[PDB]
């Protein structure tokens, strides 16, 4: 709350702070913000009675942090980069690396302001800045999780996975997968879309907010949530005349945790 | 003028000289169009009064440069590579970032002999050789701008797509992304299609020029281009006898000014 | 011949021994098979009189190798990783990758005990431990070589293309890409299903064990294994109602741009 308020009201005015000049009390309360959602003290959206709420003012902190830093130059030995936001494991000793129990497979890399619990496997991957990713979930190689999105525990992101990032609109849940899912490989789920814990996921399943998806056993189509314990594999639903399909997600069974 | 002709000639007899017997006449003038590729003043393709063009000298330079140089070691601090093309980005300067207003996400790659516009964003990322990316596109996670893909300004390639390079057809016009694009995530375009200015790609389009492209109100089937703001989500075709389908994209939608991504693909 | 059965009892036994008391014997050649795999004399599988053949002493030694060996830091000059398989190419010098004759485009990473022979394209991408790459196969970029993987000759592993890898269950033949086969962009070949040789994988498919296989002109449905010389594209089989269709790879022709 008292961190809360100075992150919200310097971003009512902040049009009046740039990357030179900015009040140190504001840049102190945006490092602040950004170092708790890097370890998952904060973050973007949690479950309070069964419902996904959205963080705003980390969000808003988020953007602050882009807008008083500016590019800096990131250097390999022979390979240059440039950009704003450091990464989470620069600077990082050996001592923390084994507190944090995380394994970073080369050449993976997190933006700071990410979160990774204990008993993460990052394959060579990319995590976006204020993502949370809970304990004992695999990223697979070249899988993505973009900014903002809330990964379960036991997650598996399958090789070629995307999470889409969410930042703005400020209103909007981020993507968000629940606890013990499989996303099978080359699948992406975006634009704030949730599946609910336990669901299966085949390869080459694209859902975001446009997407149908397809009950087979109930015949309802309902958007932007996978109903929990589902069973998703990609398919098509033909049209009135039957010269053409257009894309759905399927659900072809369901199973609880037993 | 004097440059373009003396590519041409050159490419005729490579026959006759490797990387390392090649007169220091052949190397200074394909370092010039590698270098004027890498800062956008000579670019693979180019729009000429309404019509693509390619100059073909240019995808022979490119070629010629691989002859001329050999593999050499490239270091990072742990991790070592070997390869022939430079990255564009080794040895740039903070001033020679701040003026290219591009942002390079680590760890994004793009090799030397491409170019990138001001406010492009390349998210890790690779953008292969003779590509030209216009100001203000996003190259969003683990997307591909192939060599000589020319990207438009204001463009949108989501996580995961791929844009197929073209080289090898030296007549072919390369894999082209008009202005005010947004490719989806894990979408792919290749062998030289043309998507026309404005139109909307959902996610898991893969267009060749092979792939069938059907537009659901007129009937008619495309190959190689997909009309200016044209809607397209992946579908299928049923066969002749209704036992399958095989792949096809479609086209549900078509507007002028209408730019809601997510209701605009319902 | 000696070695492989030292492995295969220190696997046995394995619940004995950490990687802080183990016994040098055990640790000396779990190292000289990861330093096998590495050069292409070792290899998890191999075709044998027209049968392939799983050799699943290499696979307990890459397992042995993961418990035998701790995660460290690895260094790029600003990047930082932690983990416990080393880079395939790390400390190289310059005569040793000339040798090789594997171009390794950056940022493409192999990691230590997997093989690329002569002539082998590595774009941007990742080769997993246990893999076989073969003489002149071009691996785009952000392609996936799984673990245990085994590609063939003249290969081409188009751009985001994944190699499933397996490890586990011991007794599976890998994911097997056999010679002069053509896997089309975004395309997926996992759970150890083969791809024998000749065939053409357009873009988009999608193959694990599970996934229905239809011959258009035979409709036969095949599982886990492309014969030789198909083409392959991604489509759809429509169910009893007709209320929707469901994912299939179908074969269109037997054997570039003509092809498809």
């Amino acid at each position: 709350s008292q961190l809360s308020t100075i992150i919200e009201q310097a971003f009512e005015d902040r049009a009046n702070f740039t990357a030179a000049d900015c009040p140190s009390e504001i840049r102190q309360a945006v490092e602040e913000a950004i170092a708790g959602l890097d370890n998952g003290t904060l973050r973007v959206a949690e479950k309070i009675n069964g419902e996904w709420v959205v963080h705003q003012w980390l969000k808003k902190a988020v953007l602050l942090s882009f807008k008083l830093n500016d590019n800096k130059p990131i250097e390999s030995c022979d390979l240059r980069f440039y950009d704003k936001v450091e990464t989470k494991f620069s600077g990082w000793t050996e001592e923390q690396f084994k507190a944090a129990g995380v394994r970073v497979v080369p050449p993976a890399v997190a933006r700071r302001g990410s979160f990774q619990a204990k008993n993460v496997v990052l394959m060579p991957s990319y995590v976006n800045i204020g993502a949370y990713v809970d304990e004992g979930t695999m990223v697979d190689t070249w899988a993505t999780v973009g900014s903002c999105a809330q990964i379960g525990k036991n997650v598996h992101l399958s090789g070629g996975v995307g999470i889409g990032g969410v930042l703005e609109p400020l209103q909007a849940n981020p993507t968000i997968i629940e606890d013990n899912c499989f996303i099978g490989a080359r699948s992406e789920i975006v634009e704030g879309v949730i599946v609910e814990e336990g669901s299966v996921i085949s390869m080459g399943v694209y859902i975001g907010q446009s997407t149908r998806i397809y009950d087979r056993e109930t015949g309802e189509i309902h958007y932007g949530r996978v109903p929990a314990g589902s069973v998703v594999v990609p398919g098509n639903l033909p049209s009135a005349d039957g010269k053409y399909s257009l894309y759905a997600a399927i659900i072809v069974k369901k199973v609880d945790a037993q």
